[PDB]
RNA sequence: CUGAUAACUUCACGGCGGGCUUGAUGUCCGCGUCUACCUGGUGAACUGCCGAGUAGGUAG
């Protein structure tokens, strides 16, 4: 069990989403953005405060109405623009289909033909739809779709014998799960998902194009670099610096499916030990025995139940195929 | 009490303002000021022949203050999440709401560029909307109280979908906002001014290829905010913060020994639902607690 | 994990749910580039018939 | 009030000859940084005149 040795590696493989800026000349230039030095008052409960006690003397009346600078980068639509668009791409293929690394060939077997009789008995038709319901939906802009007056996703499959593949205004046509089935292309794309995790050269990339409307001089929110001040990550576009919303971060949107923890409200980010992060509680914890870990040693009788109840049986091989599909390094001594 | 992770996230989204020069013949350019020499000293005026000046900027009202963003508790969490959900009921979103929209209504935004002038209107352009741009004309000699707001046609309407953009999970409202400004000739513009800790350095942006003053966006923030007047012998209205920071004079009013900031007063979360499971000053403080969390912030120790 | 089982119990549950910062390298096809073109040399010779 | 008192170590000098470190090599697998911000010019250096003039001059 865990033979030390042991790794696999990701299934989807996305990029970074590169901002354009459309005018109504219809010609493209790229966003930017500046720094920008501000002034704000003194907020933090520490500078007038304690454990129970106010400073001694120094939490002054005039001292909490002092000037106190900040510095943050500032990126905005421009004046007169006509909206904005976003461009990456994800593909997907057939690794979950044998490890990497392995070790041991009496774990190999076990996880091969574990992998063979889920394609069989309960196929691929859950999972590939949640990964297209953050595709073709806008999870991938993550704060950008508040406060717009409309967006849109045309999408470019390959390969592809047809058109391109549109969704008009999400806010409510593309709402329920139902309303994306009732479209014209929706059976033809998730019979590509299929094949990509059944080949064993499988392969289907699709490129992903979308429009945002927004009100006039309204904010953008890229997100941000570590510093190991608001810094953001920038690539560099025709010679001007540019905000490009990261490609570890849109690849942990689309893996935001999961809700058969124990008692679910919202879907989480996929993990080994199921965390959330608003709150910093932890569910799907280790003691509970619904982590990763814990149901990949009851492997060999998964495999034998199956040769089937839906509460206990099937939520478990969903989060341990999708733990397959994320990648990782599943050893210890 | 404070349990070292807590932050919410603003409600109320502001952005820049532009500043375009009307001519006779309605046509628009953007107004560029003047630069005079380290040692450097800006000037802007409007320039001769012009009718007058514009003025537009869009806000938004959203809903992020019925959770908090990140909360490391549950007994903080069910806590503040009743705290919004039993004010929605016993009190109501109408007298914040009317509030902050009078400060959108009376050029408030306009900070001290409406002394010495003859005539401003203002008119707004909301989302969702069925129906007509909403006017406000002359608003020096006809708008001036509360009532001669809550005679106009249309506050009925603006009053509300502000107050379901607060009460709805997921609720938005999107007002977009022009002025006009009739000031004299060779008159001056004040924008908003660079920090440049240690002059009169403009913030400045480029529209239509050459520069124009902006008048700041955490500038206009600030002057919708202005709504606090629950300090104690309160004779005018304040910027919300956490200890009452008055600016022109370097005082503050709010001070813990006081007991009236906000630390002193979110610790007293549960003695608060008892009364509202009162119409003296447990009122007005809430007024308070709900436009800190309107605000944002991070509360943590 | 300890060893094979019994979870160390200082690992709670706030504790497994911080962050964890690294570093790598990245490397991507810029936007607007139309290929990728890779060269390198090769040689065979006679090596083998005698040691 | 000194193991006390006094004290010239000097002249001359060729290290040299010769020299193949070599053969072979896959560092890899996974990854959300984020929440909140006022910089404060009151009225203040005003009005003519010559010249075609966004140049130039000239008044109290």
């Amino acid at each position: 069990k865990l033979p030390t040795n042991l790794a696999y590696e990701r299934s989807i493989d996305p990029s970074d989403v590169c901002f354009f800026v459309v005018w109504p000349d219809d010609r493209k230039t790229p966003l930017t953005y500046n720094s920008r030095t501000l002034l704000g008052q003194m907020e933090a409960a520490s500078l007038a405060y304690d454990v129970s006690g106010q400073p001694i003397k120094s939490a002054t009346a005039e001292a909490l109405a002092q000037g106190n600078p900040h510095q943050v980068d500032f990126c905005h639509v421009p004046y007169g623009a006509s909206h904005i668009e976003c461009s990456f791409s994800v593909s997907f293929s057939s690794e979950l289909r044998q490890p990497y690394k392995c070790n041991s060939s009496k774990v190999k077997q076990t996880l091969v033909q574990l992998v063979e009789l889920y394609e069989t008995k309960i196929g691929w038709t859950e999972l590939a739809t949640r990964y297209l319901m953050n595709i073709c939906n806008g999870k991938w802009l993550w704060k950008n779709t508040r406060k717009a007056y409309c967006w849109n996703i045309v999408l470019t499959p390959w390969p592809w014998n047809g058109e391109k593949v549109g969704f008009e205004d999400i806010r409510t046509n593309y709402t329920s799960r139902q309303d994306f089935k009732n479209n014209k292309n929706w059976s033809a794309i998730v019979e590509m998902i299929k094949t990509a995790f059944s080949s064993t050269d499988g392969l289907a990339i699709f490129e992903v194009r979308a429009t945002l409307h927004l009100p006039t001089n309204a904010m953008v929110r890229p997100s941000q670099v570590f510093t190991e001040s608001r810094v953001f990550q920038s690539t560099t576009i025709d010679g001007e610096r540019s905000p490009i919303l990261g490609a570890f971060k849109t690849g942990a949107a689309i893996a935001t499916i999961d809700d058969w923890y124990p008692e679910a409200t919202e879907p989480l980010r996929v993990g080994r030990f199921g965390v959330h992060r608003e709150d910093v509680t932890c569910y799907r914890h280790p003691s509970t025995g619904k982590d990763f870990f814990s149901i990949l040693q009851q492997a060999e009788h998964y495999i034998e139940v199956l040769s089937t109840p839906a509460q206990e049986t099937i939520n478990d091989m969903h989060f341990l195929m999708a733990n397959l599909i994320k990648g990782g390094m599943f050893q210890h001594k």
